[PDB]
């Protein structure tokens, strides 16, 4: 099961190194229907979901990031005083889109590969987040942080 990692990661590369580049030839704010912005979250997702155990999917993981960064403390509470917001994986996918803007994403990464011994609860014994292409990425998330995306989560006009 590391010939999976090594796509993962090697899918990570590309959607981050892509994105980084893109973001900075283009010289403005990101709209959500930014195809090289949403392939990255396509990936991002898989990326969390892979190794994951028994539904709140990749949103359990997150939801620990909280309690080790305080400062996502805002982000996790507004994704779920968020109606139409049902699933549990969509307050998973909300999530990201937010730290991306909070150019925070990169740190709350981190905060969990050195903390395996919470991911050991989501996920198996040697999932990505629980091994080395876990690492490589939550560096590589670092580049992101000069991405200044804007997504709309809802608005109501009646």
């Amino acid at each position: 099961m590391a010939n999976e990692r090594m796509n993962l990661m090697n899918m990570a590369k590309l959607s981050i190194k892509g994105l980084i580049e893109s973001a900075l030839n283009l010289g403005r704010t990101l709209d959500s229907d930014y195809a090289p912005l949403q392939q990255f979250f396509v990936v991002m997702e898989h990326c969390l979901k892979h190794g994951l155990k028994a539904n709140k999917s990749f949103w359990g993981p997150l939801e620990l990031v909280e309690k080790l960064v305080p400062e996502a403390a805002e982000i996790t509470a507004s994704v779920k005083d968020l109606p139409g917001l049902k699933t549990p994986v969509g307050r998973g996918r909300a999530w990201l889109r937010l730290a991306l803007m909070q150019k925070k994403l990169s740190e709350y990464m981190k905060a969990l590969i050195n903390k395996k011994e919470l991911l050991s609860e989501f996920y198996e014994v040697n999932a990505l987040m629980m091994e080395e292409e876990g690492a490589i990425i939550a560096g590589l998330l670092v580049g992101l942080n000069v991405i200044d995306a804007n997504f709309c989560m809802k608005g109501e006009d009646l």
